């Protein structure tokens, strides 16, 4: 049948790619709701005009002032749209901790949640896990999509290890000394039209991978000491599962987020023609190498935060957003990003308590930002 | 819940590894029968003592006499052992088309046929398929084990291509001129697997991969034009499935037959500790290259034979067996193996008819052997 899809964060990278998948597959999907922040209001309005979807939300009231016919506007507009729209699938492609309430609202409706928003799991943690029922959350991230597919190769009891792949970033194989003179521009900070500056940076520092490791644990229920990371520079293998007999199952495709997006939308049904397959007509190789955890401890710190539990992973992530932005502003060096994350985490044991509300999560993040700010400033 | 296993070809490469898996897993498996040719009585008597199984078949009459009190002896011994032994699993690890009657007898008992002896399925074709219920034949070779595991990654309608990997043999990358000089000693070594003499030779000539393409079509029902072959020198990836959305799912492990053996014996349940997993704490690469079909046409010839159908795959295999014997005896050169296969197949018009009985298959093989000898006589 046809799936009714609410797209939250419709004007972003994931949201617009999802809309292309949906436009290409009118037999499988219909859009029944769109939500955006308001900074790309003009795009949202064009999306209404193109799709005919009038069921739209804009977070920014100023932005909403410019139109006069937005059904949902202002604070919690996305949450209100979710609560009042009948849908089969909610795609949460919101950015930041503001994706958390809409995730909670979506889960309550009993719709499938195609989840891109990282903070929903990294920060929301047990709050989101307790609200979700088995199979309700389908991950959009290419690594987690890869794992979901590879886990089909046996029962849950047959899993030995989850193995995530990492590109290694621009500083792959760089020594600690090399890393000292890393500049913002080198860390991939360009004024790129779609990609945020934090995405290349988080990939470069291996924090993105630390975040994906935390989400892997929460999504798939595998202990942190059984979640490995291997460096794979080609980014063709998106992740692997190693089973108790010694068999490894791997997912492979040329990079293209439309593959994992399409499958998260249509889960468990694959979407024909979503992306190009690996081609074996020309000679190639898939390389693997270990990560030097002494030079790149971001993944180890993510495991420490995840093992501690509660709001510790919210602290990990909020510490990074602060430390990473400080690096981008010249206020710290590159190696100091993960150094600050570790310093903030070491002081954060009060946040190991489980969050009862969204407000507990925000408080932890608030504390973590302030703590990182003091570490950056010297105060 | 212990599975009773009859092991045919117990003294060989697969047979001994299978006994090792069973010895390591008395919880899951018991040996209840052993069959061998009689050329290695040392090993067989050792196996009798260690397993405590006296229910034994020896093909060679003189060899069985030397031992004394062997219950089944002569060329029908393995077949009669199967017909008269109660078991849950028959592991057919015999070599050559001589495994046909034990394969048919095994299937007739209703036991699972764990098939190492792909030649009997290649030879039997639809005759063997009509004898089996769905899922009764469970492949032991790494390729089809990999395919079966990877096919769990989607539903049947989602399968676009099956991708078999080939090591390429010791002569991977060699020219046709280079191949002229190949000796049985050179062809008797394999870069990645340790196997019996016939599979070692067939891997050097690429006839093994040709036989596996036919096996894939017969076991999985996939058309010949959707079965790809790619050369992978490391033999770590054992085969892959490409799905309609562009996703590829692959199975990988250090070459060790104990892995696919364990899974075939216990299907669908994986056997804990069977084999070592891929190790990602040290650098490695998985390489792919196309097969040079001009230098190695054995897979294309297998395709032509498979497409023709009926008794034509029995002809392909039987031609190979004769040519291979002539190469190993010093009568013909290495390139003449696939040359003779081509010459015999292209004279084999009458053999596209579907076998109604075993005798149809026997007739096709008899014709093919005679025709192969004529080709040998001509050089
Ligand atoms: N991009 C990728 O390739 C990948 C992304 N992810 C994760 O998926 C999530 C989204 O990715 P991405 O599409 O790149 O993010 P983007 O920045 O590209 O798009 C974010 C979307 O959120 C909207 N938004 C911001 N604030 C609000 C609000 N208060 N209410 C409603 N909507 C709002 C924005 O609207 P507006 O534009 O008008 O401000 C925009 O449409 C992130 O958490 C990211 O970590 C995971 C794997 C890879
Ligand atoms: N070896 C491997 O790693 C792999 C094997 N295969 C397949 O498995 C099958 C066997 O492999 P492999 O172990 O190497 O073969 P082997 O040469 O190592 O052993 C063959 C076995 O069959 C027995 N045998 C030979 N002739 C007769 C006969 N006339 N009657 C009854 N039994 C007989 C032999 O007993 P004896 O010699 O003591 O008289 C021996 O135990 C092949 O079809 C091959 O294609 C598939 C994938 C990989
Ligand atoms: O399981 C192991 N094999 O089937 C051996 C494959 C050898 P080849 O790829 O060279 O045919």
């Amino acid at each position: 049948g046809r799936l009714r899809v609410v797209v939250l964060g419709s004007t972003g990278s994931i949201g617009t790619q999802a809309l292309q998948v949906i436009a290409d597959n009118p037999d499988r999907f219909e859009v029944v709701g769109l939500a955006a922040g308001g900074a790309h209001l003009d795009t949202l309005l064009r999306q209404r005009a193109q799709t005919g979807v009038t069921n739209i939300a804009v977070a920014d009231e100023h932005a909403a002032q410019r139109v006069g016919d937005i059904p949902y506007h202002g604070s919690d507009a996305a949450t209100r749209l979710v609560e009042q729209t009948e849908a089969d699938v909610v795609l949460n492609a919101l950015v930041g901790a503001l994706g958390l309430r809409p995730t909670l609202a979506a889960l309550k409706t009993g719709a499938r949640l195609a989840l891109a928003n990282k903070e929903s799991l990294v920060a929301g943690g047990s709050l989101v896990l307790r609200a979700a029922r088995p199979g309700q959350i389908v991950p959009v991230d290419s690594e987690h999509s890869a794992l979901a597919q590879c886990l089909r190769g046996g029962t849950p009891d047959e899993v030995a290890k989850l193995v995530l792949t990492a590109s290694g970033g621009p500083f792959r194989g760089w020594s600690a000394a090399d890393l000292e003179h890393v500049t913002p521009e080198q860390a991939g900070a360009h004024p790129t039209w779609s990609m945020g500056p934090m995405n290349t940076l988080n990939s470069a520092s291996l924090v993105n991978k630390g975040l994906e490791v935390i989400e892997t644990h929460l999504l798939f229920g595998i202990p942190y000491d059984r979640i490995d990371v291997v460096v794979h520079p080609q980014s063709i293998i998106h992740s692997m599962v190693t089973f108790i007999d010694g068999s490894t199952i791997a997912q492979a495709s040329p990079p293209d987020m439309k593959l994992p997006i399409s499958l998260a939308l249509g889960w468990p049904r694959r979407v024909s023609g979503a992306a190009a397959a690996c081609d074996f007509h020309t000679a190639s190789s898939w390389e693997f190498e270990p990560l030097d955890t002494d030079v790149f401890p971001a993944v180890e710190l993510a495991r420490q935060a995840g093992v501690a539990g509660g709001c510790m992973t919210a602290v990990y992530n909020a510490a990074n957003e602060e430390a990473a932005a400080a690096f981008l502003a010249g206020r710290i060096g590159f190696p100091a990003i993960v150094g600050i994350i570790a310093d903030v985490l070491h002081a954060a044991d009060q946040w190991a308590v489980e969050p009862a509300t969204v407000d507990d999560v925000l408080d932890a993040q608030r504390w973590a930002r302030e703590r990182a700010q003091r570490a950056v400033s010297g105060m």
